[PDB]
């Protein structure tokens, strides 16, 4: 029997050194990560190779660029396989993502989710260890249009970028609501501005009894509703690569970045659940989600775990030394601002954004044990990111103390209850999933 | 008195050599262009410096990339000042636009509308001749988000790109229609998916009695309607650069690319009219529009001409040798396709798109005469692009014959009548604007 | 509680290897430096990246250029954060300072005080350690005009250089002395040579009842005097960066290079005292001065220490292997000179300059202990640089023996008495400041 352990974690938004402090609880986290066969995280920052140019990314909270020396903080902490597909990997454009891959390869760090072309971004990376091998696939459902990689044609090269999981939303409305929408379209003169497109394309492209108005899809249904669905091409392409990786490694882990919420902020979008189920149907041993910056529930599906969101494992956005002009413009200034003052005014001196809420400063590191591909243990290690501490101290991870760990483990159990997930709890505040195996 | 002549033209979508054929009407066009002090066109193609990667641009009709030798076709034909801000300048990304500027500078071709940063894209270019100087400013209202250039910050460099003229549209709806829109928002569960944004930002960002639903702005009014307005920052920045250029050149020409229609396809958007009036208020001597691929009206405002659209002066999209994989994917294929077959199937063997309509194959070259900044003549030269000819022959310009020129001059007069523009007509089918000077 | 130790030191003018000798007192110094969380020094030499060209710097004692391998001597000795703003950082011009930053970054050495532009030179550097973080800011009040860095404009790049603290001197003279100065100006014909400047600028620029003659500022006062004041822009910009750094690190240290004397050589200029007080008012935890090559007093201000001058920690000017032609020209030669003979004749075989005076060969290394930003200890370690030894042996640091340390500690106490500073003295000749905490 082959026995392999895998640590999982969420967003690694690292911008400073000294990631692991002298706190014994922080050193114990590093010992935990180093003790596993593979430790996975999501690199939610662009290590600067000097190459590239800042992109306009206000919806993502601004640019997230750091000195490349943060990569040594990541590996020294114990992380050894990096997922890179997310809404910040392209913060320095195509040249930036080329520089990131150069930096990662020169340091010997296995990574997936970005590439010089679409195939390269979709490929798994194979991390080989003496005890066995892990294949990591990384994709993101949250990114700016055009940032996805592209494969070459016979005449033109590809385009560097990220591995995409696109998705569409459809608004279910009643026939009465539907008629008003088409009435607004005609009476406002909006339909009159598509008159040329009717001659060009042959018919009004707004008639799909489906309907495209305002860039949104409307569908007549009995009761109002809201549905989301994966892009069939991305879903079937990513699923195909999972089947490929299953033949070439002991363990297949799919990492998926997704900000989009379900009916509630605690809930993943329905398309993300269909995606996660598809990955395990294709042979993946675990699905690790991230994006929201807080924890979501844990689902066991066909005896494999789905972590819909592990939050942040490092959170140092407000310590960024590199703020672009477009980010500075989101804040009205009388005189030029410095990065720290810009982030302090962006939040209203910490009264808004993520600072005042505890859910944004708790994290979780699951440690999974597999024996011949069968999950035999899933230990849960709550992580404290320092809620309420000064801005320069919070965001660095440590194993939470007993009292904080119990509160976090309670939250995870409550978030996981709709999936039927049960948890055993240890005296130290750690826990593990009840497995049907 | 200083006397200066300026030829204007629309989109130059050149992908092949032999731009000026041996046809005497084509050679006469080159003689006309060469005979002026300045000849302006809009470079609607990316000259390939080998650098860059194709971007996803399906809304613009695909990528538009050509051998850099087409630049010698452009200058040999008589064009001497290039506007470069449009929806295709970024078809090879930021590296492509850096390569384009390298190619243009190495050939000594003055250009505006793109730059290594936003200031560089906004700057006028000064074309100095023995008789005097012309300042060209170039901006585009049609481009993919993020393609605009960016200026540096203290910490981060800028971003190469185009000079933008952004604009917003607002839907005027009745209070009854407004209430249904907010009812759809709440009943579909759409408002429930913004619950986290209410805690983060402080309030529902959909409440501006203005309203943002579906990514569109809705405003309660007495009668349904549709309005557009320039981005105040772009308008005031571009206007500022026009005032700067007026102090440094005899003539200031503003070239603006705009696909967006008004109430009718023949009509420019209201924001474009406000922009054009603003440019002349600031000191511009002419405003030349392009984008739609057909002609629009001509307006005289404060004794200066506004050409809302001069159509295409060269139209060789279907002869492109460089089709990207994402463009190929817009066409369903059984076996791999070649560019010519791809463009033939993209249009349904020429039954759709621009091929079957005459308005897409007529053009116009105005020749303006200024004396000490006063417009003293505005001659109109209709151009034939070869409607109905084989795909490899159509798209090259020549002075239209008498019968075709008269039809085109009639169209221009009809399109210009709502502005009060009158035209004198010559025996050869050319004409000129009736000037109040 | 976070507990952090910081070693401070003065000018590091290192040009040779073997910085730490086999002497046990030298090895004990390295053990002391290595034992702290952060050890700061001022790099008073240009590590040669092969780039640059020697500048004319006779006022600073000539060029100070060394093999880049001296950087390994600096870090192996225990120094871990480098201040680089001083009157020698630009000895190889802008290319030299670019090469220095390349050399420092490739070796992983944190540094501040120089940059590719003014912002980069003003920024703090953040040194992160397991126990906490230190922010270092570095500026110089002594440099050749034009050597300060410059920030970019929209049209032009910045200029690499140093972080400046400019300052002006004003001569207070009586009205009788004032009238003679204006009489000399008119009667010598000096005022007649500004006749064109009166037409150009509008008025005589020598009339500010202030007065600018001979490039000096004169002001009428009741009694003759002499005052100095910081450049308000540099003071307010540096103060702003201190407030920024206070939000992002546990400790903020400001290092300021200043040759200028006060009323006495032992005294700092009044502008330097105002600067140091301003830094602590803004949140700095320590101010470390250097420049004079001898010790100055120590001030406690708002329970934070100000070391107006720690002298030299390494002094190997006369061992430089790289003497420029302009430096050689300061010495009259019959035949070409070698560096050692040039430095021996520059001093008159050691009868002039710094060789014969003991104050130039004593140094001091304070070791500060902070607990949550509160200074809880400030130990003083006298350093011996080998006064009276051969030129090739003197300049390397070691902990002074008991007798020499007591003499140095006495000097420091006497220099610090005007500030109210008291010292406790240990049996070994070390000491510490009496803290009001
Ligand atoms: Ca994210
Ligand atoms: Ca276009
Ligand atoms: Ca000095």
């Amino acid at each position: 029997m082959t026995r392999l352990t895998v640590a999982l974690s969420g967003d690694c938004m690292v911008t400073r050194g000294g990631l692991i402090t002298s706190d014994p609880a922080a050193e114990r986290l590093r010992d935990l990560l180093r003790g596993t066969d593979f430790a996975v995280t999501n690199l939610e920052v662009v290590p600067s190779d000097g190459r590239g140019h800042p992109v306009h990314n206000a919806v993502g909270g601004g640019c997230l660029i750091a000195d490349s020396a943060v990569l040594d903080e990541v590996t020294a902490a114990g992380f050894s396989v990096l997922g890179c597909a997310n809404n910040h990997a392209m913060d320095l454009g195509t040249e930036g993502v080329l520089g990131t891959m150069d930096l990662l390869r020169a340091r010997g760090i296995p990574y997936a989710g970005i590439g010089a072309d679409l195939t390269g971004a979709r490929r798994p990376v194979y991390a080989d260890r003496p005890g066995g091998s892990l294949a990591l696939l990384s994709c993101t459902a949250t990114f700016l249009p055009g940032q996805e990689a592209a494969d070459p044609s016979p005449e033109l090269p590809g385009r560097p970028g990220l591995n995409p999981l696109r998705h569409t939303a459809t608004m279910q409305v009643t026939a009465d609501q539907m008629d008003v929408l088409r009435t607004i379209d005609a009476e406002t003169g909006l339909r009159a501005r598509r008159a040329e497109a009717r001659a060009l394309l042959g018919v009004d492209p707004a008639l799909l009894d489906r309907l495209a108005l305002f860039g949104t899809r409307f569908r007549t249904a009995d009761a109002p509703g809201f549905t989301t669905e994966c892009d069939p091409r991305d879903l079937d392409e990513i699923a195909r690569w999972v089947g490929e990786a299953r033949l070439r490694a002991d363990l297949v882990v799919v990492s998926v970045h997704s900000h989009e919420p379900g009916p509630t902020p605690e809930t993943p979008g329905e398309f993300l659940r269909v995606f996660a189920h598809r990955m395990i149907d294709e042979g993946a041993h675990a699905v690790v989600g991230h994006g929201p910056h807080f924890l979501r529930g844990v689902e066991l599906y066909r005896n494999k775990p789905i972590f819909y969101s592990l939050g942040n494992i490092v959170s140092q956005i407000e310590l960024t030394d590199r703020v672009s002009a477009e980010d500075y413009a989101k804040v009205t200034a009388e005189r030029p601002l410095t990065p720290g003052r810009y982030y302090d005014r962006l939040s209203g001196h910490g009264t808004r954004l993520f600072a005042p809420h505890r859910r944004y400063w708790q994290s979780l590191v699951p440690v999974l044990t597999f024996e011949d591909g069968t999950l035999t243990a899933a230990r849960l290690h709550p992580v404290d990111l320092g809620f309420g501490r000064p801005v320069h101290r919070r965001g660095r991870p440590r194993l939470a103390d007993r009292a904080e760990a119990e509160k976090t483990l309670t939250d995870v159990a409550q978030l996981s209850q709709p999936y039927g997930t049960a948890i055993e709890v240890m005296d130290d505040g750690t826990g593990e999933l009840a497995l049907d195996v």
